[PDB]
């Protein structure tokens, strides 16, 4: 039960415990599961001090609960004690999964067959995500969990919303924030999201690493050179469109000049996910469709959502004591005794 000074209290199911990389709200830790014959990942969550890790912990629950597809993270159980006084600490068990993106990436150059394929496998979750009327708004290499390279899965649900165009009023990663969100809920940050990290993967470095969300900016527009007319009318809010402007006019720089070694069928679904407007920006089923992934893309064997997601109940502004009875209820399946 003992793990470097600090309880895990996931047995007696599972044992032989090791820790590995510590998460943010707990820590995360291999062990070996006696019902399944196999070494699994537990996920310790102790998020009921705050509001916003109880939104978070209760988004992914609910979200991974429901999804089921081969390139996005599972859960398959929950332990938490019987009643809700009791308990401080959530634990999550997931299929072990050796490395992700951003440390792979560390440590190797990728050939472009490996980046096509991860290139695909990442759509292809993406296009279940999207199908289902969800957004990720978290994409990034080490929200990228691999085995092999012919499994690769998507993690971390924490920020993922309901898509809502309409939803005019935290925020996520900043090197794969795309424009709009820096500027003025759309399945378009996502591509951008994946744009970064194509990018990424074609060169071993992020491709618009600010320090902070002015300089986020200024990296994009570094790359992409100053934005249109066009363009620029879409920036809704003042001191944006009219903050620069002063702007030191850019070119936009070349895809094949900051990538020479690339292939040009690559730099061109880059290109189409990498688009200033929004609205121009590819989509998740025709970026599956550009030729660079031809050799992958099979509408029949890409599986959607059966129903488009809704939150049966909408949490923004609730209460984090009304978030732990939400997180109770969602997580009572995995408990002895439960009916219905
Ligand atoms: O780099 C991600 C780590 C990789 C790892 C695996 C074994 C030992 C050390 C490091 N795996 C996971 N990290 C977080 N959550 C998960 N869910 C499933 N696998 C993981």
């Amino acid at each position: 039960e003992m793990v470097r000074g600090q309880v895990f209290d996931v047995g007696p199911r599972y044992t032989n415990l090791s820790y590995i990389g510590e998460g943010a709200y707990g820590m995360v830790c291999s062990a070996y599961d006696n019902v399944n014959k196999v070494r699994v990942a537990i996920k310790k969550i102790s998020p009921f001090e705050h509001q916003t890790y109880c939104q978070r912990t209760l988004r992914e629950i609910k979200i991974l609960l429901r999804f089921r597809h081969e390139n996005i993270i599972g859960i398959n159980d929950i332990i938490r004690a019987p009643t809700i006084e009791q308990m401080k600490d959530v634990y999550i068990v997931q299929d072990l999964m050796e490395t992700d993106l951003y440390k792979l990436l560390k440590t190797q150059h990728l050939s472009n067959d490996h980046i096509c394929y991860f290139l695909y496998q990442i759509l292809r979750g993406l296009k279940y995500i999207h199908s289902a009327n969800v957004l990720h708004r978290d994409l990034k290499p080490s929200n990228l969990l691999l085995n092999t390279t012919c499994d690769l899965k998507i993690c971390d649900f924490g920020l993922a919303r309901v898509a809502d165009p309409d939803h005019d009023h935290y925020v996520a990663t900043r090197w794969y924030r795309a424009p709009e969100i820096m500027l003025n809920y759309t399945k378009s940050i996502d591509i951008w999201s994946v744009g970064c990290i194509l990018a990424e993967m074609l060169s071993n470095r992020p491709i618009f690493p600010g320090k902070h969300y002015l300089d986020q900016l200024n990296h994009i527009l570094g790359i992409l050179g100053s934005p249109s007319q066009e363009d620029l009318n879409c920036i809704i809010n003042l001191k944006a469109r009219n903050y620069l402007l002063s702007l030191p006019h850019k070119n936009k720089v070349p895809w094949n000049r900051l990538f020479p070694n690339a292939d040009s069928k690559a730099l061109d679904l880059l290109d189409k996910m990498l688009t200033f407007n929004p609205h121009k920006r590819i989509e998740v089923e025709q970026a599956l469709a550009h030729p660079y992934l031809e050799q992958y893309y099979d509408p029949s064997d890409e599986p959607i959502a059966e129903a488009p997601f809704k939150f049966d109940m909408e949490l923004d502004d609730l209460p984090k004591e009304k978030l732990k009875e939400l997180i109770f209820e969602e997580t009572a399946r995995f408990q002895p005794g439960y009916r219905s």
